[PDB]
């Protein structure tokens, strides 16, 4: 069936919508060719409209539900809880969208006699009524980008607030243990950065002749069908649930899961879902496992050897034992045929790699460094152009959420993100005297408070010290980091290192918590380098929690 339907009124938004980079002196010190620096804005929805509206074509096989018992086998160890009230409250964000009824994300975690009374009545509803469909508004995302040699924006869907605590109440156990349990090994969101390239390589390595490829699917969410999020349902109901939570399962299924009716800003009737929503809490759960179903499946239907998978919602990259050039590449598009028969065509052509620095999974590549004794160390890295057109953007406007804060953590290694991430940002931190106010950043979707001045410890917990010195960086990841620069307009790296060196003076003569970042972030601006040994507050903070499980568009937020 077609996955989107329109009625003709379009997707409009609530403010006014800035589409150009600022002429800000702050901004401008870190990119100076503002002009190549856009967001996107409800005035291009139409183009994305036209491109995630089709119609699905799917033929399951005896492979598909190979897979489908399998994965169900392993559904059914799985024991989960219904969360309180309180519970699904306390992880609402802050700034999450407000009801329409008269409350809103403020008051949903401040337990709020309203908000609290509304929400029992939602979850009432999801247990007797199993059927009306359940409203969604329908809004055009605002993200930054670089022109290129411009996209349309991306539509997110997503149900009232009230809808999305229930949603919390009777999946967030689910839907941050089943992937993992049902998954294995296979399950991305598992790994933090350095265990995500600890896993790749140890992969790359075990194969006797490695050849991997990444796979990319044209517009996931619309490629998932009513059987898909059907199956994917099947797949929950084998946990141990309490009554309501199953029967908020099945309600949530008919009545949102598989499709609905879309309304825009103005209430108006945009038109009809019948695909996956991108707003709801079970959206990265469910692409991951549809998303791993259909690859496993087409990984025997292929033939392909020996094969591992890495899987991150829509995200997939497999590696396996290489048959020779050419099978490899009979064997590839065998798979493309399956994938598209599962209803999942490419988007882009799968082409398979023989070297891992080639292959790129969720935006990012490995990339070799060596730290302060010389030895090797693998770590993540991708094109710095939309992290740093962004630092730009989020640098000019106060915005949310702080993509950097995020990239630095999710980067701490890389070339870029030390060199000018860090320099630039705690710069202007310091001339602000707001290294201590803490940001909203985020991390697989889920949305962290954060303070800057935590970083080392939080980078030495996720990386390893080697992070802060690393060194002796791949020609290859060099030059795509200095073209990158001058492309964008931002100053060459050495402009940087004097930077750095400015600021770390600074940082040091804080001392405390600064003094450290000073230490730990900046001591590959000096030469006569500092032995940095571990951090003792480190180990003490509480990291559990930040990589089990992927909530993209699940309105997550524990901090």
């Amino acid at each position: 069936s077609m996955s989107y339907t329109w009625t003709g009124a379009l997707i409009t938004p609530c403010a006014a919508e800035e589409s150009k980079l600022p002429i800000n002196p702050l901004s401008n010190s870190l990119l100076r060719h503002h002009n190549m620096v856009y967001a996107t804005t409800s005035r291009s929805a139409s183009l994305r409209q036209k491109k995630v509206t089709f119609d699905r074509l799917q033929v399951l096989d005896d492979h598909y539900r190979d897979v489908l018992k399998e994965m169900k086998a392993k559904a059914s160890t799985v024991k989960a809880k219904l969360l309180s009230i309180e519970e699904a409250c306390k992880l609402t964000p802050p700034h999450s969208a407000k009801s329409k009824f008269g409350y809103g994300a403020k008051d949903v975690r401040n337990l709020s006699s309203r908000a609290v009374n509304h929400i029992r009545s939602v979850w009432e509803d999801l247990l007797e009524d199993t059927e009306t469909p359940i409203d969604t508004t329908i809004m055009a995302k605002s993200e930054v980008f670089c022109v290129q040699p411009r996209k349309p924006a991306r539509l997110i869907v997503f149900p009232d607030l009230g809808v999305r605590v229930c949603e919390k109440m009777a999946l967030y156990d689910v839907v941050s243990t089943l992937p993992q349990a049902v998954m294995g090994s296979s399950y991305g969101f598992q790994y933090s950065p350095k265990q995500r390239v600890e896993f790749l390589v140890n992969t790359w390595k075990s194969k006797k002749c490695p050849m991997g490829f990444s796979y990319d699917t044209r517009c996931f969410d619309s490629t998932v069908t009513e059987s898909d999020i059907r199956v994917e349902e099947s797949i929950y109901q084998c946990c141990d649930l309490a009554p309501e939570a199953r029967q908020a399962i099945r309600s949530l299924t008919e009545r949102l899961y598989i499709g609905g009716p879309l309304t825009n800003s103005k209430g108006q009737n945009c038109g009809y879902r019948r695909c996956r929503a991108s707003g709801v809490l079970t959206t990265s759960c469910g692409n991951t496992l549809t998303c791993y179903l259909k690859a496993t499946a087409a990984c025997r239907a292929a033939k392909l050897q020996d094969c591992t998978m890495l899987v991150n919602g829509d995200d997939l990259v497999v590696i396996c034992e290489s048959a020779g050039t050419q099978e490899d590449a009979a064997a590839l598009r065998a798979f493309t045929e399956a994938m598209t028969r599962y209803s999942a065509p490419p988007g882009d052509p799968p082409q398979p790699e023989y070297d891992l620095e080639l292959i790129t999974s969720c935006s990012s590549n490995v990339s070799v460094a060596h730290d302060a004794s010389g030895k090797r160390v693998y770590y993540l890295t991708r094109d710095p152009t939309t992290p740093l057109a962004r630092a730009a953007w989020e640098t000019a406007r106060h915005t949310p959420i702080n993509s950097w804060l995020g990239n630095i953590i999710m980067y701490a290694p890389t070339l870029w993100a030390r060199m000018i991430l860090m320099t630039h940002f705690f710069s202007i931190l310091l001339a602000q005297e707001q290294l201590e106010k803490a940001l909203d950043c985020q991390i697989y979707g889920a949305c962290y408070s954060i303070e800057p001045l935590d970083l080392p410890q939080i980078i030495e917990r996720l990386h390893g010290l080697s992070a802060f010195t690393l060194h002796s960086y791949s020609p290859g990841e060099i030059n795509r980091v200095a073209s990158c620069l001058r492309k964008l307009g931002v100053p060459p790296l050495r402009t940087w290192r004097h930077r750095a060196r400015s600021v770390r003076a600074k940082l040091l003569s804080q001392g405390g918590r600064a003094a450290t970042c000073g230490r730990y972030l900046f001591n590959w601006a000096v030469r006569t380098k500092l032995k940095l040994t571990p951090i003792p507050a480190a180990s003490q903070l509480d990291l559990s929690g930040w990589f089990v499980a992927g909530y993209s568009g699940g309105d997550i937020y524990h901090s």
